[PDB]
């Protein structure tokens, strides 16, 4: 207890209830999911990483839960993003036609949850998971995230959007989970252009962020996949919302 065995924090307070919970409400919310027992889900969820060393989980333990989480999304309707989670999340709550993965069931479950169990017991454990990093990277939480990412962006088609964070250093990282991921599953056969919209920090920063090296070099990368590229700078990020919420505005 004065000495944790990981470095990362422990299975989020009230992990199953929260998941339970947040399982009910999305398929009371969204039709199209009415066939899903949440229960069931919990427990394809549970046996993901119950009774298994946290850091020797693979996707192949998700398979499970992909099953039961499997959702048709409107493919040509899909946000990503990189850094900059909460915006996206605000931009999808006032656009309700486009989806990021956590308007997905299985995004939403575990979008801001940790969760790990143990190998000797068949305990969840509240007190430390394993950090990606200082820990190892074949973890609950991050292997998740890799099989549902990757399928997401596996589904997407037409034209796809991400919202980067223009106020980092590297504003596309390619070590990132999106530049490590998402980037690499848009299929070729389906993706048309992905459109970068990057989000200014600064309020007197009027660079275009659009020839950032970064971009430039996300630009490049994706054009292998015989993918189109376009680049939007979004400069006031309050004022975009508001027109979001009110596009038949003048000024928008
Ligand atoms: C796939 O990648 C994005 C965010 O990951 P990151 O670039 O901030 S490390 C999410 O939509 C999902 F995790």
């Amino acid at each position: 207890r004065w000495r944790q065995t990981w470095s990362g924090p422990g299975t989020t307070k009230r992990f199953p209830e929260t998941v339970l919970a947040r399982c009910v409400k999305y398929t009371e919310i969204h039709p199209e999911m009415r066939h899903v027992d949440c229960q069931s889900v919990w427990d394809a969820f549970k046996g993901a990483f119950i009774s298994k060393h946290p850091c020797d989980i693979t996707e192949e333990d998700y398979q499970p839960l992909m099953k039961l989480g499997t959702q048709t999304v409107p493919c040509n309707k899909i946000l990503l993003w990189s850094r900059i989670k909460d915006l996206a999340h605000q931009f999808t709550q006032v656009q309700r036609d486009m989806f990021t993965l956590e308007d997905t069931l299985l995004g939403y479950l575990a979008d801001d949850l940790t969760w790990c169990g143990e190998f000797d017991t068949s305990k969840i454990n509240y007190q430390s998971c394993p950090d990606w990093r200082k820990d190892c990277s074949n973890n609950p939480v991050s292997v998740f995230w890799k099989t549902v990412s990757r399928r997401f962006a596996e589904a997407a088609c037409d034209v796809v959007h991400v919202m980067l964070d223009g106020s980092r250093s590297k504003i596309f990282d390619k070590d990132s989970t999106f530049g490590s991921v998402e980037v690499h599953n848009l299929q070729p056969e389906k993706v048309q252009t992905l459109e970068a919209w990057v989000i200014h920090g600064g309020r007197e920063d009027s660079r275009d962020l659009c020839q950032d090296p970064t971009i430039k070099e996300l630009e490049s990368i994706i054009s292998k996949r015989n993918i189109q590229f376009s680049c939007k700078n979004i400069y006031r990020p309050d004022k975009f919302l508001q027109c979001v919420k009110n596009p038949e505005d003048s000024s928008c």
